[PDB]
């Protein structure tokens, strides 16, 4: 097999992981971003070079494929040569545009129809600049960074391109969009993991990389995190028990529900759907520090219900599994015993995950087969028991959770595992 390099540019820093997949060995390096910047592109690019520099020379001489994940909806408006013409619009920033202005360019309830989408941001830039030059380009963070390595302009992947208006189901931008004032700025879209081009000669020599090293189409940090688990059978899921509960479910068919923010990414011959609740670990942290979560959790017997019926929102408003912007946290009655209170909370969170996966199924997704767990709550075995009892499928801690590692797997193996040849055997004599 191959020594491959994955680069993860996330919300607060970047990480690089190089893996020798025959020896199953690896090296990891990282850089931390400032909270603010006058020149984010400079920060990101310098981070890229820092990461490469930190990798030992002998590893660098062996890297054959490279891939990059970036944050979703972080975009840059660049000239022909890839120089940013204005500040980037970050993944979390929303644009004050009329979504009706986009209606002719994507299907109804397409995921791009959101004030934070790459498409919303390109349109905002169009209105702000008046008329965008056709030789210019819009690039996602991942796009721009890989451009620093392979020199090929206007290149993206069908994960990052989704919220720019790509329709992975028909593998195209709508003709209406391509023919519009914005068409000339759109990227050519490839499958994540496919080789875009060889590394730039000068970059290869500067950093001691093979000049035959290939740079692959990238992905988003969220998807990269899913790729880290190794899951590739429809029905397999990764639950992230973090500040919020985030569900990702591998499915044979695409599902969507704009009301609850549910949409699907293409993933080889399959689809990755999911959803994000406002409930999660942040609610727990409002009441208990991690050490207390531990010390109290081991006093809980999950085989006996608490009698408490909580909905553990950290504040007003729920998004998923069921949308209600007015929904109140339901945290009463609060019993005297903190152990029982914590059990009530864990039971509530468990209901959020249970209803979440069952909901995805009810929208048409492949029925849940098993769950891999990531995030701060993953090692809570009492919570794991409650979840297993409520959901009725095997649950375990994900083998790997690092987005950089998922992206390294993407560089090494692409999306080959995500096709029906790998399904469970049904052969019987
Ligand atoms: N033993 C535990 N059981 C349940 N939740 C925990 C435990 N330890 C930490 N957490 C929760 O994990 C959350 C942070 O998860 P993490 O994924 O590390 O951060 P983030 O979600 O912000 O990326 C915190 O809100 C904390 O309450």
């Amino acid at each position: 097999m191959v020594v491959a390099l994955g680069l993860d540019f996330g919300t607060s820093g970047a990480r690089a992981i190089a893996c020798d997949f025959d020896s199953d060995r690896s090296v990891s390096v990282s850089v931390t971003f400032p909270k603010t910047s006058q020149n984010w592109p400079q920060v990101w690019r310098e981070a890229l070079w820092q990461l490469l520099t930190q990798i030992p020379a002998d590893w660098r001489s062996r890297i054959e494929r490279i891939a990059i994940d970036g944050t979703s909806g972080t975009v840059l408006l660049c000239d022909r040569e890839g120089q940013p013409q204005t500040e980037p619009l970050l993944y979390n920033q929303a644009c004050p545009i009329d979504l009706a202005d986009l209606a002719d360019w994507v299907p109804a309830d397409h995921a791009a129809l959101s004030s934070t989408s790459s498409l919303a941001k390109l349109w905002f830039w169009q209105q702000q600049f008046g008329a965008l030059p056709p030789d210019w380009q819009i690039l996602a963070q991942a796009d721009w960074l890989s451009l620093q390595l392979h020199g090929c302009s206007q290149q993206s992947d069908y994960h990052n391109a989704l919220k720019l208006g790509y329709s992975p189901d028909r593998e195209r931008f709508s003709k209406n969009l391509l023919d519009s004032e914005l068409g000339a700025l759109l990227p050519v879209v490839h499958e994540p993991g496919v080789a875009i081009g060889p590394i730039l000669p000068a970059i290869a020599q500067e950093f001691g990389l093979s000049p035959d090293c290939q740079i692959c189409a990238g992905t988003t940090d969220s998807i990269a995190a899913f790729l880290a688990s190794g899951a590739h059978q429809p029905g397999e899921a990764v639950t992230s028990l973090g500040s919020t509960i985030v569900l990702k479910l591998l499915s044979q068919v695409a599902v969507s529900d704009r009301l609850t923010g549910v949409y699907s990414h293409k993933l080889g011959g399959y689809w990755l759907t999911g959803g994000a609740s406002n409930c999660g670990g942040a609610t727990l942290r409002q009441f208990f520090p991690d050490t207390e979560l531990e010390s109290l959790s081991c006093q809980i017997d999950p085989t006996k219900k608490s009698g408490l019926d909580y909905y553990p929102l950290p504040s007003r408003g729920e998004r998923f599994p069921i949308a209600d912007p007015d929904r109140l946290p339901q945290l009463e009655p609060r019993p005297e015993n903190p152990v029982q209170f914590l059990q009530g909370l864990l039971e509530g969170l468990t209901q959020v995950e249970t209803l979440g996966y069952q909901r995805l199924q009810d929208l048409g997704a492949t029925p849940l087969k098993r769950i891999w767990t990531a995030g701060g709550g993953a090692k809570n075995a009492v919570w794991q028991q409650l979840r297993q009892q409520a959901i009725g499928v095997p649950i375990a801690i994900a083998p790997n959770t690092e987005a950089a590692f998922g992206t390294a797997r993407l560089a090494a193996f692409g999306l080959a595992a995500f096709h029906s040849a790998g399904l469970k055997r049904t052969l019987e004599h």
